[PDB]
């Protein structure tokens, strides 16, 4: 069975103004690339080729402008506008018709995920036809994501957004599994108190049925968010201090898709020539003649 | 005499992409601001209010959305595009008739500077109403730059544009005042086919009229051209920020402190904002003194 | 008359373990040199030779072994130790014998500063022969420092230490300059049981005789106090210095550019290092003129 | 099989001073830890227990000051000195005795390691009882390293040292298992040109006998080294976002002892209590009363 990949690069209002007044979120780089390059490689390296991109009327096209229809990096991308921030389930409505009656997977716009066989983490939860998966990762404050509560088993018995007293240190990470009951589960949902329709109680949805696998993104991951001017400067220098140690690239999509066979030598080569002039075309060309294991 | 300014933003080529796929590098953000900002606010702070924006076709458009026509902040910015990066001396020839017969003064886009009284040691360049001024800053790799030579006794006796073998470690800033010869100057190629600032510079220096004004070690002039460098720069700026609870090239804050806009306005431009800490800062200014 | 210098580099207890298990605080590096280089660096700026260092038992010989007697540097370091932490105003009872009858600046052992013509801004205050002066700074984060209150037209009226409702943003920095009067004042403690450096300048206040001086939003004044501030200030220098070619906090070089050594003391001081990237500068100083 | 672990803390020389001056190298901290906390760390994750620290006649008191035998976290800690910094291969003579008839291991003293099952990866190279195992990882500037080259099959074929043309950019990194037949090899060597018993040269003994595992260190480890000033820094800034981040941190030898099952509960409690006031004694509290996946 196909799975189709969603990218919700929202609308961070006015938060991060007046950088933002500028260039939207997803389009501010992180160190060396566009911040939306980070979850597209996400999606790639769970082995997704179908993405729909979901955002802003205004930053929609921007998106378009930048990435095309991906057929250059051997994807298919197609985008969709939230016209309103009335909260991430949203996704699934306005994503109704891409998804059609396929498994699914949601990203978050501005998360980054760095670490070891990640191309087999993902492996397990996108091949589980069935349920929904999520994965849980430790933080130091809770308070700010959707929070899972372990019973003394390690089974997974309760989740909360952004509770005032957490029940546990483990936070669920922005990238989410779901099976053919997705777009039904979000139909039925009702706003929460903040007038919002929550990611969170769609996995709640799931965990009621005994259908949520929670798995555990271990403490040799790196799970970073760019949601402040703060985070997005650390996540700057940490992706700077990997690649200037490694001589490689984190979340290069030519380079993902290189490697997955979606797209060729003749056909990276042709992408390197318009960027020679740079380190990024430079580095693309290395790739052509280096092994790299 | 009134002096006028231009920032000069143009087209980073392929050098940063494909960051700068996104947007021109000059709107890429310096920690919580645009980069504009900061050489918008250099140019402010040496009580320059009359700025012209020259940048790329398509940068252009996206510039004035983010400034308009920077009335809000008692400014009167103007725009013209390049066509093509042909050297930063086209920037006269290109600002010729914004000019007029006024003085003038250039800024590089991605330049900040950061340091005491700032305020008033451009104002000793801005109020020099002949010749030209420029500053002389220390740098660790001068030949990357405008290299400004001194004899014994510290007067400047050559100019040498990014030196295989520089003279001194004395760098030329990207802060540039100039009479009304320059556009005259300007309009009479390198090796490397661009029309250099360099060039201009020492024609002033030739005719007696460049005044070199040393940028001592306790200011900090930081280049963000390269993403190695504005990370660095991100880094330095938030940690003076959020030391002092102060902005760095704050336009805002800089215009209602120089008398541009009053506290009316400046609450006015506060309200959309105020849901996010740039807002509740500017609110913050209305009632607090700042010595 | 003579102005003596303390340093008070005292126990960091166990805040920073294990990272200071190895060492004392003081002894830790901010990016290329010991932290306490950075306020030795800023007594010498202000013309001070004659240094008292205060620490633990523990630390002093360590300090000693570091710094040694002065001399190279054209100096006079004493030592006397503090075997207990109980107050930054013990400093004066514990280096009375030191200050004599003549004037004096403490200095906290983790504070550093950066900015323009530091050697002229700490000239005005270090030759003020009569009563006490002390510099307030916008910080962030008032609630963690001594707060200086003003009124409508700039005087100091109120001082509070660690106040939980800051009456202003005006933090006052860890540098302190005293007449002769200092001593008897800290003879004559708080509810936390320590004998505050805000009581002593509470006392210069109410007899008219405190200086309060601003230290402006241009200069850089930086706590290494926790692991994180520790951090980034060792980012702040490296930034700083790759930019430059320039150190911050160098004693060498201060003591050069001050007189205090001469070329041929220099020479011997670079050949022990010559091998590495602090000796190659101190070197590269005796052939370049820095203005 | 037993297998010892040696931990080479040398002396930089003067190319740290005036920082080095105050404290050595390896008693520098990297964000909120003394440098000698990752390496020791590391070989604890190996699963070795008995350890012997390297260092200058200077240094090693010091190093005894602060870790002592290592019975509060159930190690057993040995030291020994060397005289003059005359290469790396002399650990295997200065610790000849030490070593006695056991596999072994060394460690580099400035060396970080970060990454997923980290336990597991080390397990391989710890458990092969004949030969020697080192890890490859590509760098940017392999010329700085001992470098290896592979053939077409991916086999290792030569390893030079701080080569002025690399044949890769796999550097060897600063973690070497050995079996009983080191100790002999470092004996019937000869010095370099640059007059040092070189660790290359030990490894390439190993290599013409076809008998060096060259295991790769894939690209989502973080291999960090922190031989200069710039180098200890960005390491410092790494380790900080990560524990930031997490709210766990990273090469914290109590807690790793105690997930060791090296020393239990109470112990843990005991080595909390003089700490107690600080971050890093409230981290092990803790670690007593949660549940860390
Ligand atoms: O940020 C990344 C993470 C990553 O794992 N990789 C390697 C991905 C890969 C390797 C082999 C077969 C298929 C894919 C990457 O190019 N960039
Ligand atoms: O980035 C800055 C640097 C600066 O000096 N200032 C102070 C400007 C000022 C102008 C006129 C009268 C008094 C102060 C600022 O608000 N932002
Ligand atoms: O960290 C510093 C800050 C500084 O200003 N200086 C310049 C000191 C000086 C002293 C006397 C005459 C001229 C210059 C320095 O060498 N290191
Ligand atoms: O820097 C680290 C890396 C690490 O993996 N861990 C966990 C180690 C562990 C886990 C389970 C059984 C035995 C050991 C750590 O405490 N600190
Ligand atoms: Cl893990
Ligand atoms: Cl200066
Ligand atoms: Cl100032
Ligand atoms: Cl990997």
């Amino acid at each position: 069975m196909k799975r189709k990949g969603i990218i919700l690069a929202g609308g961070s209002g006015t938060r991060l103004h007046p950088a933002t007044l500028a260039i939207s979120k997803q389009l501010l780089p992180v160190y060396d690339k566009p911040m939306i390059y980070y979850p597209l490689s996400t999606l790639m390296l769970a082995g997704i080729r179908e993405i729909l991109i979901i955002s802003t009327p205004q930053d929609t096209p921007r998106f378009q402008q930048l990435l095309g229809d991906g057929s250059n990096w051997g994807l298919d991308l197609q985008y969709a506008v939230q016209p309103s921030p009335d909260g991430l389930a949203q996704a699934f409505l306005i994503g109704e018709s891409f998804i059609g009656n396929d498994l699914s997977a949601l990203v978050l716009g501005d998360n980054l995920y760095y670490g070891h066989d990640f191309h087999e983490l993902l492996g397990s939860a996108s091949q589980r036809q069935t349920g929904a998966s999520v994965f849980a990762y430790h933080v130091l404050d809770p308070e700010r994501y959707g929070v899972v509560e372990f019973d003394q088993g390690g089974k997974a018995i309760s989740l909360e957004e952004k509770p005032l007293e957490p029940k546990s240190n483990y936070a669920v990470t922005g990238l989410y599994f779901y099976d053919q009951q997705v777009v039904d589960i979000a139909r039925d949902l009702k706003p929460s108190p903040r007038g919002e329709l929550e990611i969170t109680d769609v996995n709640r949805a799931y965990l009621e049925r005994g259908q949520l696998s929670v798995e555990i993104m271990g403490r040799g991951y790196a799970w970073l968010d760019t949601g402040t001017h703060d985070s997005l400067l650390e996540a700057g220098q940490f992706i700077a201090t990997l690649e200037n140690r490694q001589g490689l690239k984190v979340a290069c999509p030519e380079e993902i898709a290189y490697r997955q066979k979606w797209i060729d030598a003749a056909q990276l080569e042709k992408l390197a020539a318009p960027l020679a002039k740079n380190g990024y075309g430079q580095y693309l060309k290395r790739l052509l003649t280096e092994t790299v294991y």
